């Protein structure tokens, strides 16, 4: 979980135009230069708030960083395209998903 | 985020799929009974460590408790129950998503 | 082919408001000489005009008479509620079905 | 509603599956030659015999012609595609049956 957050945070750090900097991530996130480090070494178990501040600096949200590899549970798509659709169309997907689910129960 | 954590905790309490009662949540998480409330009211920004332990106490992962459910770009569905599907059933769900999209785009 | 549709007429005529006399069904049809007995025997190939006036009193539309007995293309369902369920959410059905066409 | 079968036949001119270029019309049923003038509408009150042998030729049957397209209480689907395509997958639609949760239900 911490160790997920570490890799995610490092992987984004190895990518991104700001290059890599515990300083720049601290600067972008608005937390101290020494806390990033403690988080990136998976030494301290950080707060969700601080997690949020971190994901946002890269253009992401907190949960995204604490997702288990393989990502069981997650689906492939373009989010605007999904968000841009009528509400009545959405409950089609919710109705379908759980149909499948409880078909198996 | 903390407000997402609180919303889903109660949302997960509204569920009662595995849960015998309201009370036992603290030792399942194995942290003080003040803590569960402080989280449920978004008084404190909880560490991802405890967040794992609260979530693992129910049978979900941490990320599901701070997922921005409501976000229009994000389909509300149960990630554990999708994870459990035979990939044939998963491909079919994916197959529908594109269906709607390409119907609407 | 045209015959079992007569057996449906004879099946229905046994329960409605007018479950006995041929003539009350003839005026339910609105037309026809003493002939309208002939539709019961599959002697005549009854016109699609007859179904209508016949139907409006029944509460049955016309397809239910000319449906092949073993029709594979027919869905099993309670039309207790279908269009009766909201149209926002009846839209799901049509989309699922069409979804299966593309498959 | 009742003359729906007359338009439904006129609606079939987009099919073009058997014969790709300009040709006679359709000699399959052994129905009238004037039927071409007729087919569209303003026709004849057709027999059951008529539609059944035209429908037989294309792979359709009697009842499907005269079901309403516009009526509120009719589930719109192609019975022959409900027949023809694998009915090992369409048993789901039959298991799906009412499916409706009390939201729909």
């Amino acid at each position: 979980v911490e160790k997920q957050a570490a890799a995610t945070l490092n992987a984004w750090m190895r990518k991104d135009t700001e290059m890599t900097s515990e300083k720049k991530v601290a600067v972008a996130a608005g937390i101290g230069p020494a806390t990033v480090n403690r988080i990136m070494k998976a030494e301290v178990s950080t707060t969700i708030g601080v997690l949020s501040s971190l994901a946002r600096a890269f253009g992401h949200e907190a949960y995204e960083m604490i997702i288990p590899v393989g990502a069981p549970g997650i689906i492939d798509y373009d989010h605007r395209m999904y968000a841009a659709l009528p509400q009545e169309e959405k409950n089609k997907i919710t109705s379908f998903i759980n149909f499948v689910f409880e078909q198996n129960k």
